């Protein structure tokens, strides 16, 4: 079902138990008329996120999965947007929401002192599982030059059920990110990590009643939280902690991660080049050469043909230096039509294009 909220109207599409994955994902294309996205990730430390990466995304645009500490970064966001562009999806539950029958049975006026964040423009009235089926798909979904897109999840000072929720994300395929400093289930997962017995039975509770200890917790939910934990942490691959207290670029750790991600899945090519791709968007081009092709891959010229046409039509000088040291022989890539290509992909705003446009 499909609905308008005039506070500037912002869409509503009903999301009915057990809808088709495939559907709302071309609902919210379609129906909100957004671009694809070319980066996703799921929801000091106050200002290195909101401003390293929030600057970051201007640059291509990505998508942000939140729920309307939480509402300090939602106003952050919020004045982000006042000054290629980012969408956000209000992906919620309409159980939680007040005036669900107001709504329910056209500006639909819900004002309540719960109600729904009024900054986002879109959402979608029907919650974990619809989550990780979204990212799922959206992970699936190859969004070219076959180009797939990229999903991730960025955790932060999270409540324990959450394990949960990463536990089935872990078999998600999805690298996960965690900062050690956000103060809760983060901080545990960081130190919990590293040991010889990846398991701890109870020293699990020695660091639950080390940290956040205000709520006493039953011994059968500590060694139900000790096995997910046992079980989360046989992935290291999608594992990931950091620290941003020292030292980091959250765009750099990000692609670092991702990249690592890459790397296990599979070694292909193409397999590696969604990740090239997003190095390429981002210049970290020392990251990848050191990392992707310097580090496992042995590439194929013909295969990064394509990548090499994208890093060219960049102007991005570096990466070709690299893609052709890493023996790409433009003499076999050029044809006078793939110059016809390179030309014709010349900027309209150049002087260039209106000169070569009075020539035609």
């Amino acid at each position: 079902c499909k609905g308008e909220v005039n506070f500037k109207r912002s869409k509503f599409v009903k999301v009915p138990s057990n809808v088709a994955p495939s559907m709302l994902f071309e609902l919210l294309l379609t129906e909100w008329h957004l671009p694809a996205p070319n980066l996703v990730v799921s929801l000091w430390l106050r200002d290195v996120l909101r401003k390293g990466l929030v600057k970051a995304a201007q640059s291509t645009g990505a998508w942000i999965l939140t729920s309307a500490l939480a509402r300090h970064v939602g106003q952050a966001v919020r004045d982000h947007s006042l000054a290629v562009r980012v969408v956000a999806i209000g992906m919620a539950s309409l159980d939680r929401i007040l005036h669900r029958q107001l709504l329910d049975g056209t500006p639909i006026h819900y004002p309540a002192d719960c109600p729904l964040d009024s900054n986002l423009s879109h959402f979608i009235l029907v919650l974990a599982e619809l989550q990780l089926s979204l990212e799922k798909h959206i992970s699936q979904q190859r969004t070219g030059s076959s180009i797939q897109i990229p999903v991730l999840c960025l955790l932060v000072n999270g409540d324990p059920s959450t394990l949960e929720r990463m536990s089935r994300a872990v078999e998600q395929a999805a690298p996960w990110l965690i900062l050690a400093g956000s103060g809760g289930i983060a901080d545990v997962l960081a130190a919990l990590v590293g040991q010889p017995h990846l398991l701890v039975p109870q020293v699990t509770e020695k660091q639950f009643r080390e940290k956040f200890p205000s709520e006493c917790f039953s011994w059968e939910a500590i060694v139900h939280w000790t096995e997910l934990l046992q079980n989360i942490a046989a992935h290291p691959h999608l594992l990931t902690v950091y620290d941003f207290e020292q030292e980091g670029d959250l765009d750099t750790v990000i692609l670092k991660a991702l990249v690592k991600a890459c790397k296990s899945h599979s070694r292909d090519a193409q397999d590696y080049l969604d990740e090239l791709k997003l190095a390429v968007a981002w210049d970290r081009v020392d990251i990848a050469k050191s990392e992707i092709f310097n580090g496992d891959v042995e590439w194929k010229s013909c295969d990064l043909e394509e990548v090499m046409t994208d890093a060219l039509v960049s102007n991005k000088p570096d990466f070709v230096r690299l893609f052709v040291d890493s023996g790409a022989d433009m003499a076999e890539f050029l044809t006078y039509g793939r110059l016809q290509q390179l030309y014709h992909s010349v900027s309209p705003k150049s002087l260039l294009f209106e000169l070569l446009e009075r020539k035609h």
